[PDB]
């Protein structure tokens, strides 16, 4: 039974519920269904959008099922399987534009303090964060979510700080090798045992999320404040060292053996078995077990939650909690093209999909034709003479016949593949010029500026504001080259942050650039050079030139 | 016999293995087929490229 | 029991050794990708779409 | 086009493979080399932890633009000094110890203490 | 990748530790150049290419590990064969050599390593490989002690 009092909650009737703890769980089952229900066809365009991306004959195979409702009532029953890799080179010259805008150089992003009086320390956080992501190997993963983002239109970022992405230490007894070289006398029993602290992670700090696997409030459309429902693969091990820690409570660490095995989603083995891996299993490493976890409003009968994180195992709740997070939830959900009343966008692909279709379904139709329109054949009619075993082609062979139309050969018809080729090239150009790889430089710069405002920024705002959550002052000073009491309504006020991407050099230029000019007109004059303060002019312009410690520069 | 506590480990139940060597040759002749298993597809493909 | 980060050595169904990983920054070994899937290890390659 | 194709791959390439054989190859080095092997093997004239390692002895590999970085933080800095040369009153008012012990150790030497008195 | 000679470099997070980051380069262009990391690296991005995965395996592994032997041999200790050169007349020496069994830097094949399929960070993943070792490698292992099961 979860104290109440504890929650920014809401007594919306006389009669709380009996037992908190199943009604929450109930609740959260009911809305995860609620999420998988409303949202089926939407995940099966999403597969056929990554079949249509995928090239493989079982992709091809997921593309011919989805025709039908797709391009219409079409016969696609040929017998070449052949894909045109079109959505593959969209998909991949968009990733390429947008990885190529976002991360220009290796200064990708940059913190402004809101208040002058936080430099230093947005400085410092600065270079923690550009730590933080050289070490948690953030473009990888932010290259999974762009790519699924352009795919489906809609993906998933956890970001640090998550409990199962805190590291934490260990100890190991080794044998410590002294010697580069190996000698005769070289004896491993020998060595000296040491007893070393080790600190690790059991999860990724950054993590792109399957879609498969999250889900969000029907709805919302606002998708970073939607409802968060996640589906997560967690160790019977994992759960021990949870319940261990005390983080899960209302379940038995000797019946987490017995508890229910996790359930591949077909959709996710649909796409395994694109790439051709079978995640189907004879076993499934028997140690996998699922876990619900939900970020957001528990509208129960009696008492409404708001901002809860709540995990369940099966159907009991093991975990319930306001939200730990000034910042948020970890989880950054990332679109394309927002419509007013979806949380989910619009990809690249699905506005061309059935035009994708109809020109691998062209391009097949065409191959089988031209497979039978090619061969030479010829036509033999009986006679006395020239029997079928003389009759081959050799260089000046002469025929011995009786009539010199015995063997003729066969005369073809027109064919009709030169409406087949103009109607295949208007839709390649249809399909690059509505997705805008060409005008194209508007398209693609609207996309990118879209995606660092929705995704990229975001995450720069979650990631800095969990950093001053929960990172102390000496290990900043330790991870950053360098030689603390807030609260979450100071945070937003004081010591608020900024993050601007590459386009920092921009503006510190344009602010160098006006004071430049300003001190270039007053100076030639005698009577107004003399009335200038250069003091405040050369601070603002070592302070905004661009340097880490800009004050060591002034004597 | 292999001692527990010089690694990273974690019990999860009441009653470790009885033979400690021959559990991880088992476990580690178990993923080995498992992977080489699950992957017979993405192996054909790899052969038909290099070919 | 779970055990995390080792290093273990089997020659034909028996262990002939099984350590604590004894590398600070992981395993020797680098695996190399193009094309990463979401859910999938195995990357797609130049020649795979074609 | 094909050059942006090429160049993602060539960044995710860079990303991926190139810099984590860095990152494994220096650690296990600082890990496994002592100090009179490596100042032995290398031309010159060691008690860690992993905690600490990750911490304050860590090092961050990057590519071949290292040479561009540089450049750029050397320009900053001779841009600034240029703008602020002109001007009497400020000129006299900038710290020329500060700004060519960076500039020295940015500029790409393998030794640049050695070039300041 | 490799426009020139120069094509990496280690910046110390720490300002404190550029001279032992500077070290730790040279170390490293040292041994990438002795190791033969170029070739390796060709083989490695043809295979990347041709089937989307590849593997590398890189120095300080129990196979590449180098290791001191004696040798006795006969020195040339002339530079032109005489009339009266006999090689049983040679100064016969003891030289201490030092050598590896195994490539620092190794092209790995896919078909030999495996990893966790329902894994989604390669780096990351389970790692099985399949070794072609030796029984000359075998002896030197259990007598050296880091095989300890088998006879």
């Amino acid at each position: 039974m979860i104290r109440i009092k504890d929650f920014n909650h809401v007594i919306t009737g006389r009669e709380q519920p009996l037992d908190i703890n199943e009604a929450i769980a109930s609740y959260i089952t009911s809305r995860y269904v609620y999420f998988k229900d409303a949202r089926r066809v939407a995940e099966e365009t999403w597969l056929e959008a990554w079949s249509l991306y995928s090239g493989t004959p079982e992709a091809v195979d997921h593309q011919r099922t989805q025709t039908i409702n797709t391009v219409g009532e079409v016969n696609n029953d040929w017998r070449h399987r052949l894909n045109t890799g079109k959505a593959y080179e969209c998909i991949e010259t968009v990733h390429g534009y947008l990885m190529g805008a976002l991360f220009p150089n290796r200064e990708w992003f940059d913190l402004t303090p809101n208040n002058p009086g936080y430099a230093n320390e947005a400085r410092i956080i600065r270079k923690y964060l550009t730590k933080k992501f050289n070490e948690g190997k953030f473009r990888v993963s932010f290259e999974k979510y762009l790519r699924q983002l352009l795919v489906c239109g809609y993906s998933v970022m956890a970001l640090p700080w998550r409990y199962e992405s805190r590291p934490y230490k260990y100890n190991v007894t080794i044998k410590r090798e002294e010697n580069e070289y190996y000698d005769n006398s070289t004896q491993k029993a020998n060595y000296r045992t040491v007893t070393e602290n080790r600190v690790t992670r059991n999860a990724p700090e950054f993590e792109c999320l399957d879609v498969f696997d999250v889900y969000l409030s029907p709805t919302s459309n606002d998708p970073n404040e939607s409802d968060f429902i996640r589906r997560i693969k967690k160790t019977r091990a994992d759960i021990i060292t949870a319940i261990k820690r005390g983080y899960y409570t209302d379940i038995d660490p000797y019946d987490i053996v017995n508890m229910s095995a996790y359930e591949v989603n077909d959709r996710v083995d649909k796409l395994t078995s694109f790439q051709g891996i079978e995640t189907n299993h004879p076993y499934c490493m028997d140690d996998i077990i699922e876990v619900v976890e939900y970020w957001g409003d528990l509208h129960l009968d009696g008492v409404s939650l708001y901002d809860v994180k709540a995990t369940v195992i099966g159907q009991t709740l093991v975990c319930c909690e306001p939200n730990p997070f000034w910042a948020g939830k970890p989880f950054v959900v990332g679109s394309i093209t927002e419509l007013p009343e979806t949380p989910y966008s619009v990809g690249l692909l699905q506005p061309n999909m059935g035009l994708l279709h109809q020109l691998n379904i062209i391009t097949n139709q065409r191959c089988d034709n031209l497979e039978l329109a090619i061969d030479e054949m010829w036509t033999l009619v009986q006679n006395s003479s020239l029997n079928p075993d003389e009759v081959q082609v050799a260089p000046g062979k002469v025929f011995l016949v009786d009539s010199h139309d015995d063997l003729r050969p066969i005369q073809r018809g027109g064919n009709n593949f030169v409406v087949s080729y103009q109607e295949a090239g208007l839709l390649e150009s249809t399909i690059d010029r509505n997705t805008g790889t060409g005008a194209g430089g508007n398209r693609l710069s609207n996309i990118h500026r879209h995606i660092e405002d929705t995704s990229l920024m975001e995450i720069l705002r979650r990631v800095y504001r969990s950093a001053q959550q929960f990172v102390t002052e000496p290990e900043m000073i330790r991870v950053s080259g360098a030689k603390l009491e807030v609260d979450p309504e100071s945070l937003n006020k004081e010591y608020s942050l900024e993050p601007i991407g590459a386009d920092f050099v921009t503006d510190a230029t344009k602010y160098v650039r006006q004071r430049m000019d300003f001190i270039a007109f007053a100076s030639q004059i005698p009577q107004m050079a003399e009335r200038l303060n250069y003091e405040a002019l050369l601070n603002d312009v070592v302070n905004h030139s661009g340097f880490d410690d800009p004050y060591s520069y002034i004597v």
